[PDB]
Protein backbone atom coordinates (compact mmCIF):
# COMPACT_ATOMS: atom_id res chain seq x y z
CA UNK A 1 0.00 0.00 0.00
CA UNK A 2 1.08 3.36 -0.21
CA UNK A 3 1.44 3.64 3.21
CA UNK A 4 1.19 0.56 5.23
CA UNK A 5 4.12 -0.69 7.57
CA UNK A 6 4.31 -4.16 5.86
CA UNK A 7 3.16 -6.09 2.88
CA UNK A 8 2.12 -9.31 2.24
CA UNK A 9 4.50 -12.06 2.82
CA UNK A 10 6.66 -9.86 5.01
CA UNK A 11 7.94 -11.92 7.68
CA UNK A 12 7.35 -10.49 11.43
CA UNK A 13 7.19 -11.47 15.53
CA UNK A 14 5.98 -9.75 17.90
CA UNK A 15 8.27 -7.65 19.86
CA UNK A 16 7.47 -8.37 23.11
CA UNK A 17 4.89 -10.70 25.69
CA UNK A 18 3.12 -13.86 23.99
CA UNK A 19 5.14 -14.83 21.39
CA UNK A 20 4.45 -15.36 17.80
CA UNK A 21 6.59 -15.22 14.72
CA UNK A 22 5.74 -15.91 10.90
CA UNK A 23 4.35 -14.23 7.64
CA UNK A 24 1.92 -11.29 6.71
CA UNK A 25 -1.45 -12.29 5.41
CA UNK A 26 -3.57 -10.29 5.86
CA UNK A 27 -5.06 -6.63 7.13
CA UNK A 28 -7.63 -5.19 9.45
CA UNK A 29 -8.69 -1.68 10.60
CA UNK A 30 -10.84 -0.13 13.22
CA UNK A 31 -11.00 3.09 15.72
CA UNK A 32 -8.72 0.89 17.92
CA UNK A 33 -6.77 -0.51 15.67
CA UNK A 34 -6.29 1.88 12.47
CA UNK A 35 -3.34 0.06 11.10
CA UNK A 36 -3.66 -4.19 12.16
CA UNK A 37 -2.42 -7.03 10.56
CA UNK A 38 -2.67 -10.92 10.45
CA UNK A 39 0.11 -13.17 10.79
CA UNK A 40 0.19 -16.76 9.63
CA UNK A 41 2.77 -18.45 12.03
CA UNK A 42 5.56 -20.39 10.46
CA UNK A 43 5.79 -22.96 13.34
CA UNK A 44 1.73 -24.07 13.01
CA UNK A 45 0.72 -23.78 9.14
CA UNK A 46 -2.56 -22.73 8.79
CA UNK A 47 -2.81 -20.91 12.53
CA UNK A 48 -3.48 -17.19 11.98
CA UNK A 49 -3.55 -14.27 15.05
CA UNK A 50 -4.33 -10.51 14.39
CA UNK A 51 -2.51 -7.56 16.27
CA UNK A 52 -2.15 -3.82 16.27
CA UNK A 53 1.40 -2.37 13.95
CA UNK A 54 2.76 -1.40 16.74
CA UNK A 55 3.34 -4.99 18.36
CA UNK A 56 5.11 -6.32 15.18
CA UNK A 57 8.84 -6.32 14.32
CA UNK A 58 9.95 -7.16 10.48
CA UNK A 59 13.17 -9.55 10.36
CA UNK A 60 15.95 -8.81 9.28
CA UNK B 1 -12.23 -6.19 -4.60
CA UNK B 2 -12.69 -7.14 -8.45
CA UNK B 3 -13.89 -10.62 -7.01
CA UNK B 4 -14.12 -10.76 -3.05
CA UNK B 5 -17.40 -11.78 -1.60
CA UNK B 6 -18.02 -8.95 1.01
CA UNK B 7 -16.34 -5.78 1.16
CA UNK B 8 -15.23 -3.46 3.78
CA UNK B 9 -18.21 -2.04 5.93
CA UNK B 10 -20.97 -5.06 5.13
CA UNK B 11 -22.32 -5.79 8.35
CA UNK B 12 -22.63 -9.80 8.12
CA UNK B 13 -22.62 -12.54 10.93
CA UNK B 14 -21.59 -16.68 11.32
CA UNK B 15 -24.16 -18.31 9.89
CA UNK B 16 -23.93 -21.48 13.17
CA UNK B 17 -22.49 -22.65 15.97
CA UNK B 18 -20.66 -19.23 18.11
CA UNK B 19 -22.54 -16.27 17.11
CA UNK B 20 -20.91 -13.23 16.31
CA UNK B 21 -21.96 -10.61 14.18
CA UNK B 22 -20.96 -7.00 13.26
CA UNK B 23 -19.08 -5.35 10.33
CA UNK B 24 -16.26 -6.19 7.97
CA UNK B 25 -12.81 -4.44 8.37
CA UNK B 26 -10.57 -6.39 7.29
CA UNK B 27 -9.00 -9.46 5.14
CA UNK B 28 -6.78 -12.24 5.13
CA UNK B 29 -5.45 -15.32 2.54
CA UNK B 30 -3.88 -18.72 3.31
CA UNK B 31 -3.51 -21.70 1.70
CA UNK B 32 -6.04 -23.10 4.59
CA UNK B 33 -8.57 -20.27 4.12
CA UNK B 34 -7.96 -18.12 0.92
CA UNK B 35 -10.64 -15.53 1.46
CA UNK B 36 -11.08 -14.59 4.89
CA UNK B 37 -12.89 -11.39 6.84
CA UNK B 38 -11.78 -9.84 9.93
CA UNK B 39 -15.16 -8.67 11.94
CA UNK B 40 -15.74 -6.30 14.31
CA UNK B 41 -18.22 -7.10 17.08
CA UNK B 42 -21.26 -4.60 16.78
CA UNK B 43 -22.10 -5.09 20.12
CA UNK B 44 -18.30 -5.46 21.67
CA UNK B 45 -16.78 -2.60 20.06
CA UNK B 46 -13.06 -3.19 19.39
CA UNK B 47 -13.40 -6.69 19.15
CA UNK B 48 -12.41 -8.14 16.08
CA UNK B 49 -12.47 -12.29 15.54
CA UNK B 50 -11.63 -13.50 12.20
CA UNK B 51 -13.19 -16.34 9.69
CA UNK B 52 -13.07 -18.03 6.47
CA UNK B 53 -15.47 -16.77 3.89
CA UNK B 54 -17.92 -20.23 3.80
CA UNK B 55 -18.24 -19.21 8.09
CA UNK B 56 -20.31 -15.89 7.02
CA UNK B 57 -23.45 -14.17 5.67
CA UNK B 58 -24.41 -11.05 4.94
CA UNK B 59 -27.49 -9.27 6.51
CA UNK B 60 -29.49 -8.55 4.90
CA UNK C 1 -10.76 -21.97 44.33
CA UNK C 2 -9.10 -21.32 47.93
CA UNK C 3 -7.92 -18.02 46.02
CA UNK C 4 -8.86 -17.29 42.54
CA UNK C 5 -10.31 -13.60 42.15
CA UNK C 6 -13.19 -15.10 40.27
CA UNK C 7 -16.05 -18.38 40.22
CA UNK C 8 -17.32 -19.88 37.41
CA UNK C 9 -20.72 -17.49 36.67
CA UNK C 10 -19.07 -14.58 38.04
CA UNK C 11 -20.26 -11.85 35.31
CA UNK C 12 -17.65 -9.37 33.93
CA UNK C 13 -16.24 -7.14 31.73
CA UNK C 14 -13.34 -6.03 30.00
CA UNK C 15 -11.76 -2.47 31.94
CA UNK C 16 -10.70 -1.06 28.83
CA UNK C 17 -9.60 -1.25 24.92
CA UNK C 18 -11.65 -3.94 23.15
CA UNK C 19 -14.77 -4.28 24.59
CA UNK C 20 -15.77 -7.70 26.23
CA UNK C 21 -18.68 -8.70 28.60
CA UNK C 22 -20.22 -11.64 29.91
CA UNK C 23 -19.76 -14.97 32.18
CA UNK C 24 -16.47 -16.54 33.63
CA UNK C 25 -16.72 -20.07 32.17
CA UNK C 26 -12.96 -20.98 32.50
CA UNK C 27 -9.30 -20.62 33.51
CA UNK C 28 -5.89 -20.31 32.72
CA UNK C 29 -2.27 -20.35 33.90
CA UNK C 30 0.56 -19.59 31.97
CA UNK C 31 4.19 -17.79 33.60
CA UNK C 32 2.95 -15.07 31.46
CA UNK C 33 -0.51 -14.69 32.50
CA UNK C 34 -0.16 -16.63 36.59
CA UNK C 35 -4.09 -15.69 36.17
CA UNK C 36 -6.61 -16.24 33.71
CA UNK C 37 -9.82 -16.28 32.58
CA UNK C 38 -12.24 -17.48 30.08
CA UNK C 39 -15.08 -15.69 29.66
CA UNK C 40 -18.31 -16.46 26.80
CA UNK C 41 -19.99 -13.06 25.47
CA UNK C 42 -23.12 -12.40 26.55
CA UNK C 43 -24.25 -10.98 23.62
CA UNK C 44 -22.55 -13.85 21.36
CA UNK C 45 -23.38 -17.18 22.99
CA UNK C 46 -20.99 -19.76 22.08
CA UNK C 47 -18.03 -17.02 22.12
CA UNK C 48 -15.24 -17.29 24.53
CA UNK C 49 -11.89 -15.04 24.79
CA UNK C 50 -9.39 -15.46 27.52
CA UNK C 51 -7.90 -12.72 29.40
CA UNK C 52 -5.47 -12.03 32.55
CA UNK C 53 -7.43 -11.04 35.77
CA UNK C 54 -5.95 -7.88 35.64
CA UNK C 55 -8.17 -6.75 32.69
CA UNK C 56 -11.33 -7.83 33.99
CA UNK C 57 -13.88 -6.63 36.36
CA UNK C 58 -17.04 -8.17 38.31
CA UNK C 59 -20.28 -6.54 37.65
CA UNK C 60 -22.07 -5.30 39.77
CA UNK D 1 -10.08 -34.27 37.43
CA UNK D 2 -12.56 -37.27 38.11
CA UNK D 3 -12.84 -37.32 34.55
CA UNK D 4 -11.13 -34.76 31.80
CA UNK D 5 -9.73 -36.22 28.95
CA UNK D 6 -6.52 -34.51 29.65
CA UNK D 7 -4.93 -32.92 32.60
CA UNK D 8 -2.60 -29.50 33.19
CA UNK D 9 0.43 -29.96 31.20
CA UNK D 10 -0.38 -33.20 29.26
CA UNK D 11 1.14 -32.46 25.93
CA UNK D 12 -1.22 -32.07 22.96
CA UNK D 13 -2.09 -31.28 19.08
CA UNK D 14 -4.84 -30.13 16.90
CA UNK D 15 -5.82 -33.36 14.92
CA UNK D 16 -6.27 -31.41 11.47
CA UNK D 17 -6.80 -28.04 9.54
CA UNK D 18 -5.04 -25.25 11.73
CA UNK D 19 -2.19 -26.77 13.60
CA UNK D 20 -1.45 -25.99 17.08
CA UNK D 21 1.17 -27.94 19.69
CA UNK D 22 1.77 -27.22 22.99
CA UNK D 23 0.74 -27.80 26.69
CA UNK D 24 -2.83 -27.81 28.39
CA UNK D 25 -2.60 -24.83 30.62
CA UNK D 26 -6.40 -24.80 31.52
CA UNK D 27 -9.96 -25.54 30.60
CA UNK D 28 -13.55 -24.24 29.79
CA UNK D 29 -17.22 -24.78 29.92
CA UNK D 30 -20.14 -23.90 27.90
CA UNK D 31 -23.51 -25.02 26.21
CA UNK D 32 -21.50 -25.58 22.82
CA UNK D 33 -18.04 -26.98 24.14
CA UNK D 34 -19.34 -28.62 27.21
CA UNK D 35 -15.39 -29.81 27.40
CA UNK D 36 -12.43 -27.31 26.60
CA UNK D 37 -8.98 -26.94 27.17
CA UNK D 38 -6.39 -24.57 27.15
CA UNK D 39 -3.06 -24.85 25.08
CA UNK D 40 0.01 -23.02 25.04
CA UNK D 41 1.81 -23.18 22.09
CA UNK D 42 5.66 -24.64 22.41
CA UNK D 43 6.77 -22.92 19.60
CA UNK D 44 5.70 -19.62 20.94
CA UNK D 45 5.65 -19.20 24.82
CA UNK D 46 3.33 -16.96 26.39
CA UNK D 47 0.62 -17.60 23.00
CA UNK D 48 -2.28 -19.62 24.16
CA UNK D 49 -5.54 -20.64 22.13
CA UNK D 50 -8.48 -23.02 23.44
CA UNK D 51 -10.23 -25.93 21.60
CA UNK D 52 -13.17 -28.24 22.20
CA UNK D 53 -11.53 -31.71 23.29
CA UNK D 54 -12.54 -33.28 19.87
CA UNK D 55 -9.94 -31.72 18.41
CA UNK D 56 -7.32 -32.24 19.71
CA UNK D 57 -4.99 -35.45 20.51
CA UNK D 58 -2.29 -36.67 23.39
CA UNK D 59 1.06 -36.95 22.39
CA UNK D 60 2.01 -39.71 22.74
Amino acid sequence: PSNATFGMGDRVRKKSGAAWQGQIVGWYCTNLTPEGYAVESEAHPGSVQIYPVAALERIN
